[PDB]
């Protein structure tokens, strides 16, 4: 019999079952309908890879405990799939699912599953088509016990980073996986905002054709922002169309989203997280679909002549740091929230464990989660990253850069949200005394919400009046 | 009978039969527990509030259709008190939810009573306990004809704007009301946190006392600023305690909230509204709690040393006209979002009534609601409240003030979120083209999301390697 089975044969779950197959593994497919598994054998044939057309003999072909792993789409689809899977089960079977679930979903099936005696892992996978096929990143959460008994496999075909640990490891209790893969999106969103004002500073500040972009982006990804990220960002700087035009400048600049990024802020509002830049990333993506609105506005709406930034290389070099500083930030915010939720939802999360686990396959993989991996390695309770030797370092010596960066911008017409964000939040998390005392006191005049003092125990209210 | 009724004896339902009481209505009261109530006429002499003691007997002294008006906390007594109201009502008879209640319940509870019979108002009244007792701006959303029968009592109560109308009027269907509501909540939050950036920028940049504090709020409430906030704040800034210490400076700075913040951002990232602006406020109220981490940081982390922000007047005046531009971006996010949440609940929302009742009563209260209300007069359509030829002059002038502002302050280590929220989203409304071209690009390259192109119609996928 098989060790594993895979269900869906769309692009991903067809990668993931040839990654699997790429191991040494001979898996079990099958799909609700059966042309695409047919494509998959046709399309691969010797390959260890054994169809199957209905759910009961897919089910039977699989040594036990059953490793079912879900690839449909996330929604509907992956009720249906577990429904059409059970009758078959035998108590003790897993289910993994890798859709991009909604956490609070694979927390309902995984506590629904458990009564009925089948074990459920929701888990991340991260890496593209590309990356599926590969080595993803690997984020499951569930049964330990169901997930010690599938880890053999999911190493095989997890990326590796260059330690040699595979890139998956158990994250924790029912839907912690899946958290975790929606705040890697969050993050995400976080990097892809932060890169794209990089670029408008340099082409609103230094006038920079894109194949200087192009260069740029290459110098930088030598360097210590050396990341996934980074390096397709100086391929799309390159890439002309069939006329040998840049296709980057004639791209509709409508950001399109689905949800995982509306998710993580939408946890941290729930969870009392400043999360300012992932949110800010959100935003930036809400206000560039409504291009009629800012056409139509850009005609009516006055604004300043953007002036040259100066000397080429030295700006280039500010924006670098402030880049950089602005990625330092966004994560502080990110593993903030990442231990807001593990409290909240009981998880007791290992964020060095999760920083190694970013390293490669994923989207966000980079240098940089190494830098977080080392201060978790010397500090697993350190409260925020910015406290971190390292990172106290680079603030030390960046913010001056990011604080020249985000003024030039702001005098000069260009939106920098997302680094606004990030000095504005380094600012405020220094601050042993923010404006929030007049916040208290006018809670306490026009509500009676009371407050306490600094110079005295007690909660009071005063009539302010007199 | 009486015409109306008031559950809920607590100070806020109190002041608000008091309320009715001094317009000549004569209007039962009734509370869960006696003592309330007791104490109630105890203290009111005279006046005619007629106590009942049982739910049976308050809801028979009521002319029919009946009006009963439920001012306990929101939550499950909500629930609790319409359940022991339901057996002796008759079909057509109103109760009104007058609770900060969460819109989504208002509009469940509404569907659910309308089943059995019963009208429901859910209605947000704003004003405080000196409010609701005097005259506070009341937002009531359910069935029209329920909202007719008692419009006459709200009108009497409310507060008058100085042109004579009233601060109430019929907000929309269901849960219109108690949305309208968080989002004046929401928009409090807002002008609380650019108000508390403004004192930090002037106790920072100028290290003004807190008497050059008093005069300079004093000054702008005598301007277009004028408003019920900046008015309290110059009172606050004066008060001192027992011993002569000023209350300002002891009053410890962890802002509290109460979720009408956290809500109405979390319904602008489900309605796909870039509402940053009071989204930062509510996140600088989170990082507020986190004092101890900030007093542990502040000892760490490094900053620059803040410079004098040179002369007073200039300085003072900037930080004035940056203020009241950081108001017209937050409500021109605000009502944005109004509209967006009409569209979405179904509600054909009147901007401009909403922004007229706004203008007394409500705690943002303020000339610059008028403002508000004279732009949609003037174009009840228009897409985003900055394109109206009043705030289009106001951003003209004033937007230098505002980029100096965050400039100063960025170079000086002065945390200012929602300044700096204000000017990006100026600059990103008015840019006809924004970086969100690489952003999409990047989606096509790592997860093949697809792009639309500026100059060829048709949806695109690209190799970008080959």
């Amino acid at each position: 019999k098989q060790q594993i089975g895979v269900v869906g044969m769309a692009v991903m779950g067809r990668n993931l079952a040839l990654n699997i197959e790429s191991r040494g593994y001979t898996v079990s497919v099958f799909n609700r309908s059966r042309e695409k598994t047919e494509e998959v054998i046709a399309e691969n044939p010797g390959k260890k890879l054994v169809p199957y057309y209905t759910v009961q003999e897919f089910v039977e072909s699989l040594e036990t405990p059953r490793r079912i792993l879900l690839m449909v789409k996330a929604g509907a689809g992956t009720d249906s799939a577990i429904d059409s899977l059970k009758p078959y089960l035998d108590k003790g079977d897993i289910i993994i699912d890798g859709g991009n679930t909604f956490f609070q979903d694979t927390i309902r099936r995984n506590r629904e599953l458990s009564a009925e005696g089948f074990n459920f892992i929701g888990t991340g996978v991260s890496g593209g088509e590309e990356g599926t096929l590969k080595g993803p990143s690997i984020m499951p959460g569930g049964q330990k016990e169901a997930y010690e008994l599938v880890a053999p496999i999911l190493k095989q075909i997890a990326a590796v980073a260059e330690d040699g640990e595979p890139c998956v490891t158990y994250i924790g209790a029912d839907g912690a996986g899946h958290y975790v893969k929606m705040v890697h999106n969050g993050i995400e969103y976080g990097d892809m905002q932060l890169i794209a004002e990089a670029y408008a500073l340099l082409k609103g500040g230094l006038a920079l054709s894109n194949e200087e972009l192009a260069q740029t982006f290459t110098e930088w990804n030598e360097g210590e922002l050396s990341s996934y990220l980074i390096d397709i960002t100086k391929d799309i700087f390159t890439k002309k169309d069939e006329e040998g035009k840049y296709l980057v400048d004639v791209i509709l600049d409508e950001a399109a989203n689905k949800g995982t990024g509306k998710w993580t802020s939408q946890s941290s509002l729930d969870l009392g997280e400043p999360l300012s830049l992932i949110t800010e990333s959100v935003f930036a993506r809400y206000i560039s679909s409504l291009k009629d609105q800012r056409v139509a506005a850009s005609k009516v709406l006055s604004g300043p002549q953007a002036q040259p930034a100066g000397d080429k290389a030295e700006f280039i070099e500010k924006v670098r740091r402030a880049l950089y500083l602005g990625k330092i930030v966004s994560y502080a915010q990110g593993f903030s929230q990442l231990r807001a939720a593990s409290d909240e939802y009981n998880w007791d999360l290992n964020y060095g464990e999760i920083a190694k686990i970013f390293r490669a396959g994923c989207i966000i993989r980079a240098q940089f989660l190494q830098k977080i991996t080392d201060a978790y390695a010397q500090n697993a309770g350190i409260a925020n990253l910015l406290l971190a030797p390292y990172f106290k370092q680079i603030a030390d010596d960046y913010q001056q850069a990011l604080r020249d960066v985000v003024a030039y911008a702001v005098q000069n017409g260009i939106p920098v949200p997302t680094f606004s964000a990030a000095i504005a939040y380094y600012d405020s998390y220094r601050s042993a005394v923010l404006p929030a005392n007049l916040i208290q006191a006018q809670r306490d005049y026009f509500g009676a919400h009371t407050y306490k003092r600094t110079d005295k125990e007690g909660i009071f209210h005063t009539e302010w009046l007199e």
